[PDB]
Order: C-alpha cells, then sequence, then structure tokens
C-alpha cells in the first residue's frame, strides 16, 4: 500500500505545518519551513501541496520578502516534482475578519477580503493551481440580530460574482470551489453543508465556474451521510475538490487522519470516489494532533494516504466478487438504475399493472436482502472471506 | 393573543389526530373523525387543515366509501370556513414502501407510488389546495451498498418530472414543496436538509413550480440553524410552505408543539418570517404528546398558535424600538446591506483604500456591539424592559 | 469465525422477533413463536435468549394459557441446549405506563409497575436467569414541569430498593442491572447514561446487588465513547451484563447489527471485554431493518455473532503483535499504569525532581507517538500487515 | 433586574479576560490586569472572582513577581469588598499537560501536575476560597490505544486522595469540585458528564470532600438535559458549586453568556436552583464573543446577572401562582413525591388493588395534562398572562 504521486495525494501546507495550538493550549511543535513539507510529503509518495496565501508569505510581507519566499517554494517544487493544484485565502485569522471576510458587515472589511483574494488567484494560476478554494469560516454568526442572512447572501453572491468576473477577465482557467461548514469558529456558519453551497452556486451570475471541495469531518459535524452529498455533488458534476479526513461524530472540528473517525463511511465515499471515476486530487484536510511530535506528524501524514490505499482496494474486490454482484441483483440495485418510467406518463396513467392490479402485498412481502449484502461488504472490508 | 382565521393557522389531520403509537408504546388515545378534527380546529381559531390521502380514505377503500369520506369531509368544512391549502401523499407507512416510494429499487413500488400521488393530486385540487407536499420519508439508506445515491437521484428527478408534466397536462395551478428530513425512519434521508433540497431542485425539468416545506424540527434534527436555512430559502424564491413544531436538538423528531423546544430560534423564525412577508400558511406538524388525553391535544394545538402570536408581538416590538433600530446602526447591519462593490470590479482593483492603504488594525478594533444587540432582543422577548 | 455456544452469544425473543414497525410504519413480518426462534437461534450458534414478561406470555394472559406458553418455551429450551441468562420487564408498551412505571406521578401506577416486576422475577429465577434488567424508557418527560426529577429519583430509589427487599426475602441469587438511554420514547430519561446509573446505584439500600447493561448505541446516542464508559463499569466492578449493537452516531435509536455503525469503537470495545476477561453474556440487543424478510432476519443475527468473532481475532493479534507492545511502551502505556506516588504525600512535597528542579519543556517536547500506534492498529483491524 | 453582590454572582478572571484567541483566529482584544477586571466586575453588582492559577500569576513568575502580582490583586478586593469564592489550577494550556495532567502516561508529568495543584491550593485558602475545582480538560484521548481507561481511572483516584489527604494534613476547610467535559481539547475527555463524576467520587477515600461542578454548556454539548443532571447532583448531595453560561446544542463549546443558547433550559435551572435553595456561587463561565470590543465585554457580563434575575422572578411567579399550583395537582405531581410503598414490601404483595385488581384501562385514559401545565411555564417566562 505505498503511494505514488499518480494517486494524486496532496496536502494542505497548514495540515502537516499545524504548530498544535488549540482554544485551550499552546503550540506544541515550532514552525516548518513549506520547503521541509514539500520534500518531507515527496518522500512520503506525496502528490502536491495546497496553500492559504498566508501559509506561503507571511502576513504584512513586503514585496522583496514576498519573491524571496516564491522563489524557495517554487525551487522545492522543482527538486521534487511536487505539484500546487489548489489554493485559498486566508480570510478568518487576521482579527479584522472576526466578522466575516465577503459578508462581514463593514463593507471596506468586504472590500479588502476581495482585493485579498483577487491577489492571491494571481498567485495561485503562476503555481499552477486548477482550483481555488472559498472557505468562508468567519461567515455566520453566534446571534439572531447580528446578521441578515438574506443581505448575506446578497453580498457573497456579489463576492463571488466579482471573483468569477476576475478570472474570466484575465483568462484564467482556474475554477472555484467552495467549502462547507455548518458551525466553528462560528456560532452557525452560511452554506453550511454541501447541498446549501450547491444550492447557492445556482444563484450565481456564471454557476459553471463554482463547484464545491466538500470535507468528511464538516458534515459529519453535523451528522449528515458524507458518501451520500457526494454522492449529490457528483450528481450535479459540482465536485472539482475534496478534503479527505476524520471525525467522530457531531462535535468540534477534529481534523484526523483519514481513515480515522468513521471507517465503515470512509470505505463507502473510496468506493463512490473509485466507482464514479474522481479524477481531482485526493487533498487531506487533516491537523496531526498536538500529543505528537514531528516523526508522528510525518506518520501521521503517511496513514492517511495508506487508509486511502487499503479502502481502494477492500471497495474494487467488493464490486468485483461475483457473489457481491449476485447479492446487488438479489436487492434490486440493477432495477434501481431502470427508467421509472420510459414509457411515458400517459403509458403509466393507462398501465393497470402500476395501481389499480398492483399486488401490494406481494411486493412489500419481499424482502431487500440488504443485510445480507452488507456483511458482504464488512467481509471484504475487514478482509474476512 | 388569540387566533382568527385570517392569521393562516393550519393543522394536519395527523396531527391533532395522532393515536400516540411510538416505536416502544401502543396508542394512548381513539382515533379521531376528521369530521371532528375540522370541527374543533375552527372553534380554537385555526384557518384550515391539511391530509395525507390515507388519513381522509382509509387505505384500501371502495370508489363508495371514498365518496363518502370526501363528502362528509366537505360538509364539515362548509359547515366552518376552514380551508384545505395543502395536501401529500402517504408513501411511508404501507409495507409495501418499506424501501422507499419514488426511489424504491423495485421498479414497480415507483410505479405505484406515482400512481398513488396522481390519485391524491387530483383529489387535493378538488378541495382547493395550493401546494402539494412530498416527503421522501422511506428514500434513503441504512446501509451503503442498499442504495446507489445517483441512480435514486435519477428516478426521483424522474418521478417529480412527471409530476410536474402531470400538474401542467391538467392546466393545475397546485405547485410542489419538498419536505426534507436528515434522518428516521431510514439511518439517513436523500435530500436530508433544505440547502440539498434546493439544489435538487435546481436540476428537474420545470424548476419554477417547485420550492421547499422546511419543518423546524428536521433542521434541528441536524443541529442546523433553522431560521438561517429559511432565509436561503427566501433568498432562493423557495419558501412554498412552512412546517411549525419544537425540538430539543440532536435526537428523534420530537414534534413539540411550536414554540417548545429552542424557543430562542423561534422568535428569530417569527422575526424573519414577518419581515420577509412570507404570505403562505403557518402550518404546524406537531404531536400531542401520549401523556396527554383529548382535551391535552386541544390545549396543545392552542399553544402553538398562542406561542406564534406571542412571539410575533415581542419581534415586532423590537424592529419598531428606535433603542434597537440604533443599536441595528451601530452593529452596521445597514451596511451589510449595502452592495460591496457597485463601482464594479475594476473601480475596486484601483480603489487603493481598499487594500494599499487600508489601515486593518482600526477596522479590526472596532466593535461589533452584537452582545448588546443581542441583550435588547432578550429583554424583547421576556417583556422585560 | 463460527460461533458455538461457549461464545455466550444471546439474543432477546424481541430483537429477531421484532415486526418492523416504527413510528412511520406498519408491521413488515408476521410475529415469531418464540418456541421457532429459541430453535433458529440454537442452529447458528448462540448460547440464549432473553425476554420481557410479555414477550413470552401475552398481555392478560389467563393462568391456564401463561403455564401452556412457559410449557411450550421450557421444552425448546430442552430441545436446543439454549438457556435464559437474563430477563426484564416491559414497563413501557401498555398505555398505562405513559408516564413512567417505577417513577410514574401516579402512585397507583407505580405500584402495579412494582407488582408486574415481581411476578416476572419469580418467572426468570424459575427459567435461570443470573439477571434482571430494568429498562426505565419510560421515565423522564417532556416538559420541565412534568417531573419533578429529585423526587422521581426517591421513587426509583425506592423501587430498586423493595425489588432487592424482595430477591433477598427469597434467598434468590440474582441480581439487577439498570440499562440506561438518554432520550427516546421521553423526550429526557431519567439516569441518562453509564455514569448517571453508576451514580444512582451507590445510593441505593444494598448497592452490591445492582450493577449496569449499557448498551453500544445508547451511549453512542449521546456522543459518548462507548468503550470509555464500559471501562469506567468494569473499574467500578458493575458491569453485569452488556447490549451489543451499532449506531450511526446521533440520532434515534437505530439498533443495527452489532459491528455496524462505529466499527472502530466496535473493535476497541471488543478488545476491553476480552482484555478485561469480561465473562458475563455477550447479548445483542438489535432490530433487524424491517427491510428484510424472516431469511434477512437470520443473516443479520449471523452478522452480529461473526462480527464480534472477527474483531476479537484482529485485537487479540493487536495486543500479541511484538510491534504493537513496543509502540505501547513507546507512548508510555507501561508508565500509565504504574502508581503516581506509591512514595506518599511528604515524599512528594519534598520530591525536588517533581516541581523545582522539573524540566517541562524537555517533558513537554517528549512525543506520545499515539498516531503510529493508532495506525498498528488500523492495519491489525483491516488485516493489512 | 439590578445585580447586588448579595446575588452571589460571580466571574472567572478567563471569562471577561479571554482575548478571543480561537483555533482559528489570533486575539482580538489586549489582556486585562486581574485588578481591572475586579474593579470592572464590582462596579456591575458582582460578588466575586475566581481564577486559575496561572491568571492570577504568569506562569513561571518568580517569587517576589508571584508575591507583587498578588499584592497588587489582595488590594482589588479590599478596595471593592469582592469575594475570591473559587480557584482552580491550569493543567491543560502548557504543552507539558498534552497527554493529561493527573492522568497523563508520563509519571514525572503527573506528578508534576499534582505539586502544581497543591502549591496553587495554598494560595487559594489564603485568598479565601471554599471550593477548589478540578477540570481535567486534557485527561482522554483521541485514539483507543493511547488511553488505558481503568489505568487512568487508577491515576486519576490516586490524584485526587492525595489531594484530599493534603488538605486535611493542613486543616483545610476547602473543598473539590470536578468539573465535568464530554470531549473538546480531547476526543474524547474522562468523566463526560455529570453522573460519570459522581459516579467516580464514590470510589475515592474520603467521598465526603468531593463534589460536582457542573457547566450549562458541558452537559448539553452531550445533548443531555442540564436541570436533570443539577437534580441529580442536588439529590445526592453533591452540588458544590456551578457554571452558568449558554451552549446551542451538540458542538464546540461555545460559552455563550448564561441566557443565551437554550433560554427554557436556563428558566428551569433557574427554578430548579431557587427551588432547591442552592445556596453556592452563582458563577458564570463564559467567553465575550471575539467580535466584541472592551464595551462588549462588560454588556455580555451584565447580561448574564440580568438573564438570571429575569429568569429568577419568572420561575417564582411561576410557582406561587394558584393557577399553576392548581394544574401541578391536576398533573399528579403531588402524588409524585409520596411514596410508593411506605406500607412495606409484605403489604404492596398482598395488597390487590395493585395487580390482581388494578384497572389498567382507567388508569391508562386518565390524561397528564402536561401541555397545559407547560403552556403556564411558557406564559409565565414570555411574561404572557
Ligand atoms: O480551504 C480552506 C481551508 O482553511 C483551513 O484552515 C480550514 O480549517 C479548512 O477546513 C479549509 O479547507
Ligand atoms: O407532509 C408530509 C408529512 O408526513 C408526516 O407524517 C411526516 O411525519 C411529516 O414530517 C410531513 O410533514
Ligand atoms: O432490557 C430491556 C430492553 O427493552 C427493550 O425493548 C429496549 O428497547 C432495550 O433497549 C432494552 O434492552
Ligand atoms: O474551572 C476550570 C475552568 O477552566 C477553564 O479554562 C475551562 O474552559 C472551564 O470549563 C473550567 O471551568
Ligand atoms: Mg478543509
Ligand atoms: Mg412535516
Ligand atoms: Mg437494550
Ligand atoms: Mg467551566
Ligand atoms: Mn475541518
Ligand atoms: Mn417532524
Ligand atoms: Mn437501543
Ligand atoms: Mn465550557
Amino acid at each position: 500500500y505505498q503511494p505514488t504521486p499518480e494517486d494524486r495525494f496532496t496536502f494542505g501546507l497548514w495540515t502537516v505545518g499545524w504548530q498544535g495550538r488549540d482554544p485551550f493550549g499552546d503550540a506544541t511543535r515550532r514552525a516548518l519551513d513549506p520547503v521541509e513539507s514539500v520534500r518531507r510529503l515527496a518522500e512520503l509518495g506525496a502528490h502536491g501541496v495546497t496553500f492559504h496565501d498566508d501559509d506561503l508569505i507571511p502576513f504584512g510581507s513586503s514585496d522583496s520578502e514576498r519573491e524571496e519566499h516564491v522563489k524557495r517554494f517554487r525551487q522545492a517544487l522543482d527538486d521534487t516534482g511536487m505539484k500546487v493544484p489548489m489554493a485559498t485565502t486566508n480570510l478568518f485569522t487576521h482579527p479584522v475578519f472576526k466578522d466575516g471576510g465577503f459578508t462581514a458587515n463593514d463593507r471596506d472589511v468586504r472590500r479588502y477580503a476581495l482585493r485579498k483574494t483577487i491577489r492571491n488567484i494571481d498567485l495561485a494560476v503562476e503555481l499552477g493551481a486548477e482550483t481555488y478554494v472559498a472557505w468562508g469560516g468567519r461567515e455566520g454568526a453566534e446571534s439572531g440580530g447580528a446578521k441578515d442572512v438574506r443581505d448575506a447572501l446578497d453580498r457573497m453572491k456579489e463576492a463571488f460574482d466579482l471573483l468569477g468576473e476576475y478570472v474570466t477577465s484575465q483568462g484564467y482557467d482556474i475554477r472555484f470551489a467552495i467549502e462547507p461548514k455548518p458551525n466553528e469558529p462560528r456560532g452557525d456558519i452560511l452554506l453550511p453543508t454541501v447541498g446549501h453551497a450547491l444550492a447557492f452556486i445556482e444563484r450565481l451570475e456564471r454557476p459553471e465556474l463554482y463547484g464545491v471541495n466538500p470535507e468528511v469531518g464538516h458534515e459529519q459535524m453535523a451528522g449528515l451521510n458524507f458518501p451520500h452529498g457526494i454522492a449529490q455533488a457528483l450528481w450535479a458534476g459540482k465536485l472539482f475538490h475534496i478534503d479527505l479526513n476524520g471525525q467522530n461524530g457531531i462535535k468540534y472540528d477534529q481534523d484526523l487522519r483519514f481513515g480515522a473517525g468513521d471507517l465503515r463511511a470512509a470505505f463507502w465515499l473510496v468506493d463512490l470516489l473509485e466507482s464514479a471515476g474522481y479524477s481531482g486530487p485526493r487533498h487531506f484536510d487533516f491537523k496531526p494532533p498536538r500529543t505528537e511530535d514531528f516523526d508522528g506528524v510525518w506518520a501521521s501524514a503517511a496513514g492517511c494516504m495508506r487508509n486511502y490505499l487499503i479502502l481502494k482496494e477492500r471497495a474494487a474486490a467488493f464490486r468485483a466478487d461475483p457473489e457481491v454482484q449476485e447479492a446487488l441483483r438479489a436487492s434490486r440495485l440493477d432495477e434501481l438504475a431502470r427508467p421509472t418510467a420510459a414509457d411515458g406518463l400517459q403509458a403509466l396513467l393507462d398501465d393497470r399493472s402500476a395501481f389499480e392490479e398492483f399486488d401490494v402485498d406481494a411486493a412489500a412481502a419481499r424482502g431487500m436482502a440488504f443485510e445480507r449484502l452488507d456483511q458482504l461488504a464488512m467481509d471484504h472490508l475487514l478482509g474476512a472471506r
């Protein structure tokens, strides 16, 4: 289960670089030079890294410092062959963003947030990024009167439309991916789930430029089924990017390494991504627990990749097993993929076998055989057949 | 705080008619004649009732029985002046729907579910309903292999498109409202939230025919902010109907009377509905607890209406208070409603006060004053100023 | 992974016998004769069955009917070799228990609940049960004024003390196990968790007669760590019985087959039970989903046993692996088992290496190596080393 | 609703002193001199403040600095009349505590944690504290193998027994209160709820020295009913202290001002505390949101006190209302307070009206009238009768 770059595994600079500061604790690890992270991740078999503007260039840097930080970063990519498929803006750390970025009540902050993002889009395009992610972690509220949500969605649409106008006017190929999160650090965050983000996108001026970057832990933070939400994003044609990690149910954002947390949901996610032929980066947005030293950071990163590859093998064995293929037919998954009424409405209305002469009790008595199917899946996941 | 029919309060036959059967207990109350519910609700000041097909006509009824049930029902509406603004199909009680209705794996069940709905749409139009609600309570799964969600969404789109084709071919004015629910009775239910339903609707053949019927308890069952989700539905122009009740956080669907559960969220919901000028029915989808006798059923129904009216008065006093209007300006809610960059992208890019000369520390040091605003709201809710 | 009776796997009559009625649906399966369940479970390798009084003898039965039901049941145990290690009272289904049994506000109901339990304790002793379980599923409330909780705990202590007085006066060996549940069917249930039940027991007249019967899904329904709670019950010497099943986080009580739901927590539970040498029944309190027919019921029951045995093998391989034993030392699990200050308080107060000369930064810089340990556990669970 | 010191309102130095650093954001406010907090809180009507050792004396301070910090603090208490009823140890911020304090796997860290606490107990006694709080925020784990919970509970019992041995050997009157929390910053925290802490205390060498310091938000973080848990703590005689704040369901620890979050649960909490005659400090453990400036900090603190006083008035009006007293009798709250079987077990066994001649259907048909009672409570809370 050794990763190679063709597996497309990517890591944020902020993941292995996390110093371990949490709400109740100081840092447990020194800061990492982005150059060293690139080298250490390449040695593990990663394909690429991603960054926030302020991860790569310290906030407030001068032009000459900015140029030296990028030049050092570019040399580490050249030395390793690592790519930069995705980038994003930090619109959450600085105190100026305390009431939001694009939806801050203060107009001058909203304008500043847009300028900060536009500057980093240029940098991301230069480094080769195909996707620009927006995480509105500060867009939201802790109380009901502090944010008019219809007004905030107006401001959010304006911000995204202007960013779409900007990349069009430069002839950039980059697309945007919205990363939903239901809460934390705000009491409730706007566009809290995959669904809310997909619905918002359909009201933008150029919807085709925008998709979702769903994160395993963020949907599980709302108790939602992450493979189900990914399926709806695939159905809509909007899975531009994905964040992989682990999460133990409804609580603070844990960002455990992928495969920790809900192991079965991870299996069904990997099964769906491979079956659907998702071709984007397999991006890990995780935090090595602050109990770990620097050797534990890299063990945690390696674990993400390994667990993905183990699940990929087991899911593929599951789908290829003729006994599973037989069980899927017994459970009528083939019938689910058949059109309900390709004969059309009138034919359905006149079809007496659909109502007047439908034997509802005979239909009701037919078991679905889902438990035998699910136990075959569990045996395949555990390597027990 | 006495309701009148112009307040547009509506109740499902299945709410005050609930016999008190739960997963662990037998019925604690006798069944109610729909006629008596209409009379008792009218006496309380309700505007109308809603129904499932099988609430009004017992499942399996003959044509002559069906006609007598409707004739009795119609006479109770005539005697009281009560309206029927909304109707829906029971696609969840009969064992034939155990794997779903529109997305059942068995094609013959999906066709039957469509025919059952189409039959009731006719009845609902005859009784005057403006909205037909779809609650896919059985569309979902308890295990990952039992439902391919992309296939199920294909079947769901087909079902809704055919229903839209049907009402168009009859020249009906009725529109559809999807009622989301994240789980129960299925382990996870498809279109689990307001957002997922809004996103799905945008892929239907005629999206303008479909909106959402969000329920307070269903979004709170996912830990989501119900006023926020209602705001996004209003923003999208899709709040066709609403279900009001109470719910104590993330657990089984409690269906408490409106105002119980999260009292502050109820206040902010009523504030939003009145401020936005929502003109649909104020529909209560609640269950009088099975501890109650028939007198407790009607006290519970009266409580729903009363609590709405109390919250309506307090929210209106909050918005009209000049000290609150002053606090809203101090918190820059006026600036949130102003366009971020009506001067356009180029002007924003050249505006040095948006970036090069933006004093980020002065902006960051400005408090939002949200706590004083929120305490004014709490004083208004409690009648303590 | 074939179970045998020496594995001590037990099932409630109400589990495989569940007809599939849920809050929104009618039964999908016919009722089962308890005799047939005993035979079918024995054929699967089960050790025993458990029952509610009303599972074995239909409520309201005459003495002659009661005797024939028991005689038939006893013959099925004799024919199979199955045991009856545990029994319990149904104090939740009949409408008389709608406000509780032992803590019903109506005193005459509380007295009836006690008499109903005492009658079944006699029957359980006759059938050989070692444990009598109390599940106060109706003890609780949906609103704050309806139950004074200090008064209710007074009544609950009185009920349990009287039951302890009863079994002592008959010279019975049977002990009581309280089964906690945080909510459902009541809005909140008294003694909601393992901890609350353990604390309550310490106030009973004869605490040694009472322990806990924790259920996987019930603690996960509160977002709690079930292996952690089992550990505290073992630490207190109170794990008299256990209910095994699966549950997907915070939502209604799913009662999935064991191993479904949180697979990793199931692994750590089995590891703890085997390491601690728990010698009680491995009891499954699960519901075959109502999508299943009778063949799916037995496949689901077999899956419970199989998954336990797979996890038992993987946990044992994990603990016996010398590389894991090395990682546990690296993570200082050996030091955790050493007394903190066996030298005593004064020696600790005078030990300068505990404070004045403790190198806090050197200690802080030592990584715990938990991630490498946890990835070894994951590799062992998945069969990937 | 103006607080006075006889209302016993207390605040942690760390509450109004919180600089606004969260997992995703830098500080939004400057640090506060503890002296200024004492003065500002006294001016608001507070009775007292509480502290962590490291709140009052910066970590690593020399003896002469330590003495000057305390002397300044003591003068602010003398100038204001403020008391210090409670103190606690910071065993969570420094990286040395990253795997816990009393239950850290490293023995030398456990010994250091004990010495750090013992030093602060001396200081707390000098300042007059009656309660010493233990919050084991780092005692726990993110993975299953990293902590043997039976071993950790052994170490926790040893730590608490040694602290009890220490205060006894000095003749101190101070008692200990354990503050439970289910998760955050650890994935799961040991003794996660009021119940688990009460059960643990009963295994300590001198149980009478230890009680609980429950926090509104911490039990709600597990979806539990906080008034119910407080009632069980009162029933056990262990409510030594309480932390008041607000929390919106199951998510990260919000620490909103008291009264925000679940308003009805706050009402029932205040009703219970006043009815039970709780005489300890009404301590607020809250964080003014980081959107606020220093004026918003004090408005937030004032709001805590005001909301408590409003709820106190409404709860008292509720209990004194003769129509409520009539409804409580109708709902048989009087019968709940009556002993179930003061006639004894034998008399119960021979009482034919408890079983043989109990009319179960007549009992079942009697409604509890809980909804009318609960609507009276809601009318009293809202000032709407
Ligand atoms: O892409 C933006 C990223 O910013 C991070 O700091 C957030 O915590 C992530 O959830 C997000 O993926
Ligand atoms: O509109 C359909 C209705 O069916 C009911 O039985 C469900 O429980 C409701 O949530 C829903 O509103
Ligand atoms: O032991 C009593 C049993 O009664 C069942 O019907 C409950 O649902 C179980 O959780 C419990 O184990
Ligand atoms: O008493 C100890 C205190 O430490 C704080 O920093 C925790 O966040 C509180 O929950 C706790 O009350
Ligand atoms: Mg992310
Ligand atoms: Mg509804
Ligand atoms: Mg159970
Ligand atoms: Mg606290
Ligand atoms: Mn995250
Ligand atoms: Mn509902
Ligand atoms: Mn259960
Ligand atoms: Mn807290």
